[PDB]
């Protein structure tokens, strides 16, 4: 029916492959599975994907992360919670953290504002929970724990290649990430 | 004397706040303290120093790193002096990772190239400990875990930005990080 989100897919693939300056909107569509010109009636012109890409998603991952405290029983779980939602979007959609990391830039001032203040606010959906559970954590304490575990799941681009991508070798990437983080949260705790 | 490193100084700072296409080889040599005209002798022009920069460093921390290494009485004190190295690069040259985020791809082919063949050969000292360490685990779980633990360790720039450089801050974050990275690479060995 609608071919729209079967280009945004599309779009996504060929920005995480090759840079989005490099990527030529002819051979979006091409490689896509579109028609010819119909394309630019809803796509015009490149820079219109990436924002609702990114934009669109980044929306997403705070709302969600926002829910997971909200629907949570305790503050413990809250933790957990948030630990297995970013592990699905980090090991799940590694296209977009590579956007994220290169062509956020080439996005419009507008929406480029929009991206942060939503990356903002869900590192902040974080820190609240994490230092509700441990008060004797400051502001910045929290930040740091916060981006540190970040930056540590989001980390799977160097490893999660295109070339791999075996559910068995995700599972295990999942399971060991996991690991990682939750012992270095409890790390952090006891050293301060 | 020679104020071409006093020009390379001014460089880092600059091309770090604000991006290396927004920042003018004028206002380089302007805000680093030096002459006029003078400066176009050894940077002409503004590519120069981002090249000599990333190339200089990236090639330093592989020798300094694989120096660790060889040096190191056992694997186990090996680790730590990594651990300890790449946190002295982490957070003090603090600027350098921004740089190396974002302004790599405007780096001439060529020295791009070697820089990133630097980082590969840099990440392949760690799996080399890490996997002698643990002989349990296969290559690709080495690699993820070199890459977890730098991805946790050069996330220091959304925290200590421009406005602080207090050292009491840094000596908590240089202990907290620390803390996070030791505790996670054995909850690696652990999990698999």
């Amino acid at each position: 029916s609608d071919r729209r989100f079967q280009l945004l897919a599309a779009a996504e693939r060929l920005f995480a492959e090759r840079g989005f300056l490099a990527v030529r909107l002819e051979d979006i569509g091409a490689a896509a599975g579109v028609s010819g010109p119909a394309i630019y009636r809803h796509f015009p012109n490149k820079e219109s994907l990436l924002v609702e890409l990114l934009v669109g998603v980044s929306a997403r991952l705070l709302a969600g992360a926002r829910d997971v405290t909200t629907r949570s029983a305790n503050l413990a779980a809250a933790l957990d919670g948030l630990i297995e939602f970013h592990l699905d979007f980090a090991l799940g959609e590694a296209d977009l953290i590579r956007i994220q990391d290169r062509d956020l830039a080439h996005l419009p001032a507008v929406a480029e504002r929009q991206v942060r203040k939503a990356q903002r606010q869900y590192v902040e959906v974080w820190v609240g929970v994490l230092r509700e559970l441990n008060p004797g954590l400051a502001e910045a304490d929290a930040r740091l724990m916060a981006h540190a575990v970040f930056g540590l799941l989001n980390s799977t681009p160097h490893s999660m290649k295109a070339a791999d991508s075996k559910p068995a070798r995700t599972v295990r990437a999942r399971a060991v990430l996991r690991a990682m983080t939750v012992a270095a949260l409890s790390a952090a705790d006891r050293c301060l």
